[PDB]
């Protein structure tokens, strides 16, 4: 397993090996040793998992969780192809306003660690594109917020030639800039504090 | 989410709802509230995840982990169709020697909790059949052991009309009965003790 610290502070791309034989395929998308060495502590406790499949041209995001409580996530692309995007929406962050992209696909599969307080978006490049998540918190539509993924100030790499396929909620999302004005965005310090508590190393005999 | 306690003591089948819209599909295969209510405690901490894809007619198993240390698992079928099988190999168990099957498929997806000390096997009924696991322990070929899934004393539902597609290791696996003779099988009491420590409820303020 290879790990690559992304430009968005604390975000990480992991590249598992694909082991192939006569029976099919085996991948180990999350691996404790590689993760602890990259991040400094183990994965959060898993409160919920998500299986999401999208059609070609679907754009989902930018999604984030009111912080506190916040959510940290670990996502891998289990089928199809996507441009995955971490957006740093944590006010105070050294990389605030920065985004990073990971090409997710079945030939060179990738997993992404998303810190507490960051936004997540992606575009599906193929039908039957599947994102598989572990999350540190169960989903409350409540605390779950959206920002405009098509926002021109952002220039996210989300256009693939065809009309984006988007939920009404994601389509009408306020901008990053508007959310900051209104004080709706995660704070970087708070986010970090929660994240360190979530991914605390177990300390035993 | 629905939960169904299986005949193999402590094993559980969970039935998530499939939410479908214009964009594709969403499923929440592991959910803390449903799991704690069925099992009595939360999922183990996640040490590793597994993405496995199989061709039609592939039989994998019966696999188990030397106990101690043991491994507990949570598996959902993310693509295709399978007959999934929990085998109770814990000597002392009230359901020792019993197996249970879950039909895994994309139309009515299912997740299975596998306790510490139980064996796991399945047959893929379609090409591109994907099993997605969280496990309480990272994989050591070491502590990872196999029993004969085609064993006639077992009568597992693993034949689909065509020659089974099997690893050399799984093909040459000793029987359940032979493993017991040799003292290679998990102990039920020990398994339970480990399981309770793994899935201990967090107790905070």
């Amino acid at each position: 397993m290879q790990a690559r610290k992304l430009a968005v502070d604390g975000a990480i791309e992991f590249t598992p090996r694909v082991f192939a034989d006569d029976r099919g395929l085996l991948i180990l998308p999350y691996q404790e040793e590689a993760f602890v060495e990259a991040h400094g502590g183990p994965l959060f406790r898993v409160a919920q998992t998500i299986h999401s499949m999208s059609k070609r041209g679907v754009v989902r995001g930018i999604h984030y969780t009111v912080t506190p409580p916040g959510t940290a996530k670990y996502v891998y692309c289990a089928r199809g192809k996507a441009m995955d995007i971490v957006i740093d929406i944590r006010v105070g962050s050294p990389t605030f306003g920065q985004w990073d992209s990971v090409l997710m696909d079945q030939q060179d599969p990738r997993a992404v660690y998303l810190p507490v307080g960051v936004g997540h978006a992606f575009v599906a490049l193929e039908d039957d594109t599947v994102f598989s998540y572990m999350a540190s918190r169960s989903y409350v539509t409540q605390d779950e917020l959206a920002l405009s993924a098509l926002d021109p100030a952002l220039g996210l790499p989300i256009d693939i030639g065809v009309e984006p396929i988007v939920s009404d909620r994601d389509r009408v999302a306020i901008t990053l800039a508007e959310a900051q004005r209104q004080g709706l965005l995660p704070d970087y310090t708070t986010s970090q504090e929660i994240e360190r508590r979530l991914t605390a190393v177990p300390v035993s005999t």
